[PDB]
DNA sequence: GGTGTACAAGTATGAAATGTCGTTT
DNA sequence: AAACGACATTTCATACTTGTACACCTGATAGCAGTG
DNA sequence: GGTGTACAAGTATGAAATGTCGTTT
DNA sequence: AAACGACATTTCATACTTGTACACCTGATAGCAGTG
DNA sequence: GGCCCACTGC
DNA sequence: GGCCCACTGC
């Protein structure tokens, strides 16, 4: 009460062949073993031909199949036109189903990736405006590194709670751990902070209802210089905010005698405070909660000092790497 | 020419056995065929034992293997404690590697899902406050459906651009189509809109710098009644507990019109038809939409309301008591 | 509330594998 | 006997189809301060 | 760059499979 | 001869390991209007 | 003197 | 008859 499959049967024909048996001889032995279920003599005679040309492959040669409605490169053509396109959209153009393409994208090497966020929709001018700033700063950097003289800063919000969506490992069809959504008008503090390649220099922490006026910003610049003179020419870089563009402050920047660096609009990607310093903070801020304003300050103090010096230096000195990219992108958002 | 593998060799022993051959006879035939590469007589004798107990499995019985460091349910225990946990965190508790767990989660049925967002962190009171509203409305619905008499509305923002992140199909290591982030202070319009199970009734479209005061909201309620009287036949009003809505000023106007206000708990957009149904549908139709002007918005709305079935609006209103039951089953909590 | 992707099971394709039977070696 | 040639008949991976599970979306809380 | 998940290639486990050789049927 | 028993020897899926590719995160644009 | 109104970038 | 709270929910 054993029935052999196709493969096992063909192996036995290899065996008989190597035993110098004749085609029909073998067939009679197959029946002596397995009864009448086995193949005709004619197929035994055929396999013997294949063995006489040393083809001991037991698997079938690949059978007929329906021809393809479209080809791999006919789909590839559509992805080069437009990377981000729904499977039903592609399917309509190829005149096949959604499910059809689903497979072919995995028969090809493809995967789904998510569209990276960028700060702004740029003008044709805004680009070349950006491209020039970078170009001109690269010229000057090559003549001499002035990055050891750079002091920068920017202002940024810090919420007392920073919820993030959880990710649960659970059987399919089960729900995940839901999270309670952040109050866009919950408790928060504007952090004004300026820093050298050495470390942080000085910073303030504004309670909401203390707006940033040019009048405030100067007062911060004085207390900045106070700190800078006792903690350490100077080269200033900061975003083109209206408190920063204030004529009031541009006088104060001459009086201090700090050279303002040229900076194009909408370039937080070229603002060390933004791309490096605050970015690091973003991770350390996840799922954090604070009682009070001194709970924030206390956390900051520990967290700044906890970093290397090599940290701060690194983010400042990454500038000219980025300036080159910016120039290579004709002013566009590189990366 | 040809050397046979383990499986092919064992098949031939099945063949010899069925040919009533002796163990050692078969072995001699194996060598006659394939030369001296084949197994000993002793293994042939063994396989014959297995065939005598009808075991014609050719694959090995599964070999020895290193014993498990932890068991499936020892990991399962940790996921019941805390669904959302990183592989390195679990790995530390089991005293195994991250990569180890990666596998065992797929050896088990598991997958990673994202934590659904909910409107608010609720109090113990806020829950039962909500649970009662639902409970009391279910009592009344059972006595008679009053949902054909319901007129509800809410206010919501509409941005002139609504960017969404693209998703690219591309070889691994290639970038995806990046897309430019929305300006939180770009052009926008507050949409104030009220609607019956029939369709939309009336709506206004505020330019920013026209705040919603109780004084405005009454003016909208009048123009609402103006519009409503030019359609239909009592009325039952439902709207979110905003301060313009809670205004004593407006609560007088709601008696004067003689519209019964429905009780509604705080922080329940999940029990607000305008929110969960009407606006939600709009959210999709608003993706990657751009507008020139305010009439561009109105024009799009007009087409888009009328384009819907009646069956649409009705559905969302009548889905209420389904949700009230869930709310009660959750002891007031956010039934996802 | 609506959309997008993948798994499942059904269905044609069509050349390779198989079977039938008079003829050749 | 044993193999063959020419014909009809059948097998099965393939490249699609329609039906459908289910992950994840969607709705949920209004800016400022400069300059001209 | 920081974190989290999955794909490599190397390495032990250990019982099932194999081999050797005097002994039993 | 053929099969066996008792012993030494070897095979291989398995359940881990460390090394590493790479997807996706992170930073970027300040509320209102009631009531007591 | 004042206020407004329309750009500008954070 | 005017304005600054600390609450509140969208
Ligand atoms: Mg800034
Ligand atoms: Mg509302």
């Amino acid at each position: 009460s054993f029935v052999p499959n196709k493969e096992q049967t063909r192996t036995v024909l290899i065996f008989c062949f190597h035993l110098k048996k004749t085609a029909a001889e073998s067939h009679r032995m197959l029946v002596e073993a397995f009864g009448e279920q086995v193949p005709t003599v004619k197929t035994c005679e055929r396999w013997f031909q294949r063995f006489k040309s040393g083809d001991f492959d037991v698997d079938d040669k690949e059978h007929g199949k329906p021809p393809k409605r479209y080809e791999d490169a006919e789909l590839q053509a559509l992805l080069d036109e437009d990377d981000a396109q729904t499977q039903k959209q592609l399917a309509e153009q190829l005149e096949v189903s959604q499910q059809a393409v689903s497979n072919r994208l995995r028969e090809m090497g493809k995967i789904q990736k998510v569209g990276r966020w960028v700060p702004h929709e740029l003008n044709e001018r805004q680009m070349e405006r950006r491209k020039n700033t970078c170009e001109i700063l690269l010229s000057r950097y090559k003549r001499k590194s002035f990055l050891h003289r750079i002091v920068t800063g920017d202002e940024k919000w810090i919420f007392f709670v920073n919820p993030k969506r959880k990710k649960s490992y659970v059987d399919p069809g089960q729900p995940a751990t839901s999270t309670a959504r952040p109050n866009r008008f919950g408790k928060k503090t504007m952090l004004c902070v300026w820093w050298d390649q050495s470390g942080v220099i000085y910073y303030e922490l504004l309670k909401p209802g203390e707006t940033v006026n040019a009048a405030r910003y100067q007062q911060q610049l004085i207390n900045l210089n106070r700190a800078l003179q006792r903690k350490r020419r100077v080269i200033f870089l900061h975003d083109n905010a209206p408190s920063h563009t204030a004529r009031a402050v541009r006088d104060t920047l001459e009086t201090l005698n700090w050279e303002v660096l040229p900076h194009a609009a909408y370039s937080p990607d070229l603002a060390p405070s933004d791309y490096h310093l605050f970015a690091s903070m973003g991770h350390a801020l996840a799922e954090q909660r604070f009682d009070s304003y001194e709970s924030v300050k206390k956390w900051l103090d520990e967290w700044f000092a906890a970093k290397d010096d090599e940290f701060y230096w690194r983010g400042i000195h990454k500038l000219p790497e980025r300036w080159e990219k910016c120039v290579a992108s004709d002013g566009k958002y590189f990366e």
